[PDB]
């Protein structure tokens, strides 16, 4: 059946037909909704063929050639390859289409208006961790583009037997280290304390600073991972200052310009790309709200409210909310002053509503996760707060996967 | 369906285990393939038959006798027997006063969209099931408002009017809330007052209300007893406590002429207890500041004051990345909390309320086996991730007794 979504501010109603084409589960049932659960819970020739067939079918439907001679040949081509080799290889055109549509189907991504402008780097000929490092450096250099950031994904060889996996062990390509101090506290980024310990334990010489770029830790073909330092001229960073508060620069805050998720799994046509680092540009709140002001991250709210001279004795002064707005003004001002691409949550959510309109008209829907789409501050003064959304799982897709250090049989 | 489900807090690492979900009784709207968790609302002449009513009454009576540690007792089996006979001979049954009070408190406790549930057991229940006329409803509602307001030391309360019988004799409060401000559409398309209330305001005017046509006019009560046409009553103004909004720092803020009423009182929901349907059950608590400061004042479709406040703050308003909206929103919400506290009218900030709810949720998990919660509604509409609930995984499911939505009465009423 058709489903309607209403925007309660504009009264616009859209009609979702696209959800009828999903087949993966959400985790909800008729009686329990798991919409706020962050993670709700190796193929064979038998499982693999219908998945391949479905993906080839939708690809040739997208290029307006369904049932063509090319379509029929590809289906037969893929048939004997799965049969004779227990897997199959995507054509270049299919790889690019599959990566763009995995972005397009990412229900948690507010940046999807850009989905078809994605640079795809085919790295399926990679065999070693040195090769992976070379591919990753080129990605970072291309996507950074001197501050005019460009969306990119680099796709390493697919999973075969589960024993020869390609994995980027870093959760993101560029992150700051985290150090557990003698006096029990934490220097740097606390969310990376464990990973930083694994890099130290592998030979990394930590400068033990507050913003130390972590080395890369790269696993090729199931071997033990190897450390590599990204050349510093490739790591673009932004000193954070405030347009009105000249004391803000004295806080000593910086961040990196390139957000690049490297720990997810790209599923296309039943194939699993366990190493597929992808990157875009930041929404300001990612840095200013979550990275800086989470109690479990850099946790700077009290310090800023200190130099703002705010009364911090009771919650109802909203001192936290005041300091939060100023932190996020500075992040946007800093990136913009340095001509590094960044989007504020007002522009981003507005673009996403426009994206939603587009997708409903030309595609019949747009899967979207309100819990992730609504920004972590000022929710209801952004237009996505008032937008009903339907969440469902379409393929090709990005999926979560286990941390590699919980599964890697060392040697 | 799995027996144990785990929820995690991603800020504190605390893991909780839910078994209460196995008692869920009605549908969420989600399926195995689609989640409707952000959908706001996923015939009234149809009433429960004898055969639908029997198991629903037994379920609730069993639950009540279990709560009082008398499950399987003589009084439990006798009450089952007496209820079953009543349904057989009359097609319905009447709740004892103790069961009515238990059911109302538990409908609140079960309200997955309510962040204020740490208070659920402290609820004053007024039994108005002997009411017969709209004048009597007005008396009961006035007594509710005065008790709940308590000169600013607000007390949560519910007043329960007679249950549905055949569906042609419903009691309804036509107001969605007991205290709201009127909205007036102008010929030029602008709106005076609260634009959310234009439809209901026009109904009141058609029913005889003489509108003062101001920015903050308390609407009359529009009250329907026993399925008759509804009747208009003016709430005595001395019973409507109101707070003028001023700012601790910006002396010009009072010059905006803003105020709000102290008592939030929902009057359009349906209370279901043991299969009985209480279509008029106004309930009231006290406000979380963001309800006024963020939604009532700053939604574009409501009073929409961000622009005017930003001007008086002399903020750069040409680019959105100055965050001038965010900056003015904080100052508006500071003024709302400051004005209420200064006048000694109960209010809770969104930091304190969400912290209390986490503690409530943890206690419910430990003592009750779970706590249904709707993240989309629990997380406040500003500063989301600097409140603890943002980081809390929540399971949403529908337990009974419950508060439910029901059609708007003007869409279903048969005019005499
Ligand atoms: C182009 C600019 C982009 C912007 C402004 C943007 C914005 C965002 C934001 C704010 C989130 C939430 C992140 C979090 O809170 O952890 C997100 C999630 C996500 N984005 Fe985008 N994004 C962009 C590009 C991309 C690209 C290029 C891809 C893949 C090709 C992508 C795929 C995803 C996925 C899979 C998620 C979900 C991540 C998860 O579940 O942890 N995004 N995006
Ligand atoms: C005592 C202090 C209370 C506080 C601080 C509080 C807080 C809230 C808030 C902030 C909401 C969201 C409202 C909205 O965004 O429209 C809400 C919803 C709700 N509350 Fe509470 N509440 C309180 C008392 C009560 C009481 C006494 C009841 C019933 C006996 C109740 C039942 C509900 C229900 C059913 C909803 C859902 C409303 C809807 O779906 O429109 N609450 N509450
Ligand atoms: C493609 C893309 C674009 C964009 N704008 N944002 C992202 C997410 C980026 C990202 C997420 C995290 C999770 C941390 N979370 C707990 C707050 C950590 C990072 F270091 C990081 F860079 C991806
Ligand atoms: C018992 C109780 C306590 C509490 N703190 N809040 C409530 C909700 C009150 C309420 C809701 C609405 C819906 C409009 N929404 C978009 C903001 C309008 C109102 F006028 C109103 F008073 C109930
Ligand atoms: C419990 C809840 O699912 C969790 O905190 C989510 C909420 N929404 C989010 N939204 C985004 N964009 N990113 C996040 O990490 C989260 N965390
Ligand atoms: C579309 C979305 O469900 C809608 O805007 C919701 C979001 N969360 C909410 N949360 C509360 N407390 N009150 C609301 O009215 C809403 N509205
Ligand atoms: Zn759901």
């Amino acid at each position: 059946r058709f489903l309607k979504v209403k925007n309660w501010e504009t009264e616009v109603v859209l009609t979702d037909t696209l959800h009828l084409k999903s087949t993966l589960e959400t985790g909800c049932t008729e009686y329990i909704c798991m919409g706020s659960i962050m993670h709700p819970s190796v193929a064979t020739k038998d499982q693999l063929f219908p998945l391949a067939k479905e993906f080839i079918d939708q690809y040739y439907s997208s290029i307006k050639r369904f049932g063509s001679k090319a379509h029929m040949e590809r289906l037969e081509e893929v048939n004997k390859e799965i049969d004779t080799t227990s897997t199959y290889q995507l054509k270049d055109t299919e790889l690019i289409y599959g990566a763009k549509h995995a972005w397009r189907n990412a229900s948690r991504c507010v940046g999807r208006i850009q989905w078809s402008k994605l640079q795809v780097f085919d790295a399926r000929d990679c065999t070693t961790a040195h090769g992976m490092f070379n591919y990753i450096c080129n990605h970072v250099k291309y996507a950074t583009n001197k501050g005019n950031l460009r969306s990119a994904i680099t796709i390493f060889p697919q999973r075969t037997d589960g024993k020869h996996d390609f994995r980027v062990w870093n959760s993101q390509l560029i992150r700051y280290a985290g150090y557990k101090q003698p006096d029990g506290s934490t220097l740097g980024d606390p969310a990376n304390v464990q990973f930083t310990e694994i890099c130290i334990q592998q030979g990394w010489k930590p400068p033990r600073g507050r913003f130390d770029v972590l080395p890369l830790l790269l696993q090729a073909n199931g071997n033990d991972p190897e450390l590599f330092q990204i050349p510093p001229e490739l790591v673009l960073e932004v000193p954070i200052r405030h347009p009105k508060f000249e004391w803000f620069k004295d806080l000593g805050l910086k961040w990196y310009g390139l957000p690049a998720v490297s720990n997810m799994l790209l599923e296309i046509g039943g194939l699993e790309f366990s190493a597929c680092p992808f990157s875009g540009w930041y929404m300001g709140t990612e840095i200013g709200v979550r990275d800086y002001c989470d109690n479990s991250r850099y946790n700077i709210l009290e310090e800023v409210a200190k130099k703002m001279n705010l009364d911090m004795r009771k919650t109802s002064s909203l001192w936290k909310d005041q300091a939060l707005v100023e932190i996020n003004i500075a992040v946007l001002y800093s990136f913009q002053s340095d001509k590094v691409t960044i989007v504020d949550h007002h522009s981003a959510t507005e673009s996403f509503i426009k994206h939603m309109e587009n997708e409903y008209r030309c595609r019949g829907g747009c899967p979207a996760d309100w819990v992730w789409i609504v920004p972590p501050m000022s929710g209801s003064i952004t237009p996505v707060f008032h937008q009903e959304m339907l969440n469902y799982r379409l393929t090709p897709s990005f999926e979560y996967q286990p941390d590699p250090w919980n599964t890697h049989v060392w040697k």
